[PDB]
């Protein structure tokens, strides 16, 4: 057979896949370090184990097997290979997908202190992706820490497409206008940047909570109360649970984020300090109006020295019964 088991949970993989190493683990699959006989190089595998089970794991297994192919691009999950070991629709159970093993997850490199060339590195790369994604056609939604992933020599890439619904989840850096059930448009991923790169340098969550209450709690008293033209794109449910909390001033980006928190001896790093702040105030607005957008983003001084035309300006329900099949086809290809 061209497949071989081991215990993980078992992982049944073909047979170039060597030494077998967990690396990873959330609802949707364990995630595996191996080497590549073939490739004559290091992959990690993740196994999706009956993804068909319910209506969350099926879209978003199958979505993200379709998006694979709506994407190329250096900052965007690229698949090595996708098998299963069954080999018919009825015995059909798993699906594994390979790519190219990273070195880290972004929660890992959060918690290092970076100098500016790195930390804005990240960012220029998540924006790249996060740009690349938006042209075609799709807006994340939910773009968070624990889906990016970097190597040493501070490449980065995002392992996932965001939200398109129970089941036996991080919200911590939604945009306010996913927290509160509103239109939304590209720039609602800008929120989610801004939330990982204020973290990056506060090194703890910006806006922690239990769910939506708590969390927007902590956005209005640290950015402080939205405007009115703010409430008039609210739902009037959300919009007076939104006109009745307390309100807060919120506090300016320098209490925020003080110099403490930056690399900021010599005039070079005071200069990139001043001007990450400039960045993080311009991205963590609630109102998405008044939001940068990605494009604007990637044209600001602490961004812009990173820009290069070729990677920003490029390329281009179901019963269970039904998304196995979808599933299976798509594995088919
Ligand atoms: C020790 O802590 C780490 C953390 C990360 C690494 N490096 C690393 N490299 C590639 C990865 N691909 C995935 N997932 C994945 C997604 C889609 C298709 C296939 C996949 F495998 N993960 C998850 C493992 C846990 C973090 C993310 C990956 N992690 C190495 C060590």
């Amino acid at each position: 057979n061209q497949f071989y088991s081991v215990e993980v949970s078992t992982f049944t993989v073909l047979k170039r896949y060597q030494n077998l190493k967990p690396i990873g683990s959330g609802a949707q699959g364990i995630v595996c370090a191996a080497y590549d006989a073939v490739l004559d190089r290091n992959v990690a595998i993740k196994k999706l184990s009956r993804p068909f089970q319910n209506q969350t794991h099926a879209k978003r297994a199958y979505r993200e097997l379709v998006l694979m192919k709506c994407v190329n691009h250096k900052n965007i999950i690229s698949l090595l290979n996708v098998f299963t070991p069954q080999k018919t629709l009825e015995e059909f159970q798993d699906v594994y997908l390979v790519m190219e093993l990273m070195d880290a997850n972004l929660c890992q490199v959060i918690q290092m202190e970076l100098d500016h060339e790195r930390m804005s590195y990240l960012l220029y790369q998540m924006l790249c992706g996060i740009k690349h994604l938006h042209s075609a056609g799709i807006i994340h939604r939910d773009l968070k820490p624990s889906n990016i992933v970097v190597k040493s020599d501070c490449t980065l890439k995002i392992l996932d497409f965001g939200l398109a619904s129970f089941m036996m989840v991080t919200r911590y850096y939604r945009a306010p206008e996913v927290i509160l059930g509103m239109g939304y448009k590209e720039n609602v991923d800008i929120w989610s940047v801004g939330c990982i790169m204020g973290e990056m340098v506060r090194h703890k969550i910006l806006f922690p909570g239990r769910d939506y209450i708590d969390q927007w709690n902590k956005v209005i008293e640290q950015l402080g109360t939205p405007c009115p033209e703010f409430m008039k794109k609210l739902q009037p449910t959300v919009r007076n649970y939104v006109e009745n909390r307390p309100k807060y001033a919120g506090l300016t980006f320098p209490k925020l984020f003080p110099d403490s928190l930056f690399p900021a001896d010599s005039e070079h790093n005071k200069l990139k300090a001043s001007q990450a702040r400039d960045l993080l105030s311009k991205m963590l607005v609630i109102d998405p109006a008044k939001r940068i957008s990605v494009d604007d983003a990637l044209q600001h001084p602490y961004i812009n020295v990173w820009y290069d035309p070729a990677e920003v300006e490029a390329p281009p329900e179901h019963t269970i019964e039904e998304w196995k099949e979808l599933i299976y086809k798509e594995v088919m290809n």
